[PDB]
């Protein structure tokens, strides 16, 4: 599995290239894995992935929450890996064929797929939560090795970890701003995803350092 | 929304030159183009303004928005800043995520299209069972634009029943995925067509052919 430094992944959702680059550079000594999503990509272009690789020695996870039909999912994954992303996040709710499409491209291109099971926000309780355990089981059956689960719901994250097993890799967003606790989340997740708590801080480096200090024993 | 010929072109080619050439070849038949991630991630968001400059067509961004509220807001802002007139949003993530998109759309003078049931086989696993409820959620939220499957006319009809005849409904899955143009228009206001047109030997002839088959509609 990817070796995430300090078990901490930066969710870089600033939409300004200059700010995104500045903040990421400031926390570079604490984090070697960065998650770039559509807020930044739709604002600055896919080349931003290239720029991050050039400026920082960081792995890139594209949080594109892929959720289209198989044919379109394949195109999205191909374009994303072509740009330099090490991995891509894919939604499981659209079904097995949509996920399989992403897995096929990842296999062909030598990259990885992370399957998003349950989401961390309140609305996730309406439809996703009830399908989450099955979505996770589906991922296991499809051979998915990397997963994304909610920090905001410890009990749900715990169940997801059981379903996927100890060998699977699990990362979890919702830490900080959304209410999730770093240490508690790491009881089940291999790494925590943190965005606003770090990038909106007056001193992002200090914020990252503080989070790492709180989980030093882990 | 007045869609010419009730036909929306799904421009999923991933080359700027080809995307522009093919769209130009069928411009006389359409005035509404749906641009998705295949083209945007390959050529950049500047392609939206380019389409408006060359064709003056309306642009629907098929971005299947499906993140948390905070991120959905940012995605909608970046999308509308690029010149998109409307954006497609997934309903499965819940009401708060949809509301976030509705807020930005209202602020920038745009429209949100709520995707309730998808057109591919995998949609039967989790989405289909929640589709009717997702549609009712849209109604409760004041959504007036929806997306339903051409591949399942009975499901598309049910969606129309739930949202009423005043709501606007567009439908993908026509052609390549097996959906029929005319049957789909019994329930949807407009059909979305991608590959049947952009992968055709003669895109213009393909578009003309589809329109001929629905001339009476
Ligand atoms: O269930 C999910 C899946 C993805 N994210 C993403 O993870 C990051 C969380 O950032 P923050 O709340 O720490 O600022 C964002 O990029 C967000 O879009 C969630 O928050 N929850
Ligand atoms: O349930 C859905 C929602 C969206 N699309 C999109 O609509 C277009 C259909 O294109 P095609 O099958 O006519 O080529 C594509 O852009 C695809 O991603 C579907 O096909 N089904």
């Amino acid at each position: 599995v990817m070796d995430v430094m300090n078990r901490l992944i930066l969710a870089m959702d600033l939409m300004n290239r200059d700010d995104a680059l500045r903040v990421t550079g400031e926390v570079r000594e604490y984090i070697d894995t960065v998650k770039i999503g559509y807020p930044l990509v739709l604002s600055e272009g896919m080349d931003i992935i290239a720029e991050f690789r050039k400026r920082f020695g960081c792995r890139i996870i594209a949080n594109f929450k892929v959720a289209d039909i198989p044919e379109t999912n394949e195109k999205i994954c191909r374009a994303t890996f072509k740009a330099g992303a090490d991995a891509i996040i894919v939604h499981g709710f659209p079904g097995a064929d949509s996920v399989r499409a992403c897995l096929n491209v990842a296999e062909e291109m030598g990259r990885e797929v992370f399957l998003l099971t349950e989401m961390s926000h309140p609305g996730a309780e309406m439809f996703i939560q009830g399908a989450a355990d099955e979505i996770a089981r589906m991922g296991v059956d499809l051979g998915v090795k990397n997963y994304v689960g909610p920090s905001t719901r410890p009990e749900r994250l715990s169940r997801l970890r059981e379903i996927i097993g100890q060998d699977s890799f699990l990362i979890s967003p919702g830490v900080g701003a959304q209410g999730g606790d770093p240490g508690e989340t790491l009881r089940f997740a291999d790494a925590i995803i943190v965005g606003r708590s770090i990038y909106l801080a007056d001193n992002p480096a200090a914020a990252a350092a503080g989070i790492i200090e709180s989980i030093k024993d882990l």
